[PDB]
């Protein structure tokens, strides 16, 4: 319970951090930087949004490293213990 | 047996809802929807389709947040309790 | 041992099948067929390739959630069945 | 400690063989060469870069098959053995 509470605000940070630099130095919307952190970080990469400056390529290079540990760990912690116990909460006969 | 049955029907719901959702908010044909929403939450990401609303990037963070999770699940327990025991007994000497 | 081949030989077929089909019904030259199963299975999904017609995009949608297990399966016993301990005998003082 | 280091040399040399390998054949900028290999070996694939030639296409599908394996693993232990650790000491009442 508490696990997953630090994950999360673990996340929340993560992603404020790429909100505001993308916003910055990539000049995206806040809104699309917090999308593109999220396609990133989650490796969907669709590449509507990418860094098109040298600057955003290389933290981009340092932000996946240091994020996709973290997001997927947040990720297992929600489907096993925030999800599953739901379901199987929804089974019960 | 009961488990992958579970997820299959979880994953079903999942992807019946990004279908409904990306068909209607934004404007994808049904096939293209559920293509889509398959190709997001496996986490390919080619980018042929991607949101273009600010309520479907919103939508497709969380989607991607709640769906990846559940996605995985079942195509583990797919390839280990259905086509790992498969494999074997087409091995069977 | 054993187990690495016969994870080679089904990644083999799987890819063998996603170039059959590719080149045939989305007309891609054979080597392009075959780098974007790849591409497509390992979840990387650069979009420089992507089915154009609904058959294609039903076939990905199956090709993925039966592929991925075995792929990524595989991808695993080669680094701990393979290269780590070729690594590791690298050390060896 | 010490498998850190080794991950760490390991996921070096393998993003020194793509930057030179995609700056040679497929002409890109050392920094583009080395970005695209880190957002191909994390599976992100935005495709904002991507082979164009055959060789190039090859040498992908071969890379990322023996690289995503080693990436992940030094992914795993830095979240695990060196990110962890810290935040539970900022923990610490
Ligand atoms: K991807
Ligand atoms: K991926
Ligand atoms: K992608
Ligand atoms: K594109
Ligand atoms: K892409």
């Amino acid at each position: 319970d508490k696990e997953f509470q630090v994950l999360f605000v673990l996340t929340i940070l993560t992603l404020i951090s790429g909100t505001i630099f993308y916003s910055t130095v990539e000049g995206l919307r806040p809104i699309d930087a917090l999308y593109f952190s999220v396609v990133t970080l989650t490796t969907v990469g669709y590449g509507d949004f990418s860094p098109q400056t040298d600057f955003g390529k290389i933290f981009t290079i340092l932000y996946i490293f240091i994020g996709i540990g973290l997001v997927f760990g947040f990720i297992h912690k929600l489907a096993v213990n925030v999800q599953l116990p739901s379901i199987l909460s929804n089974l019960v006969p």
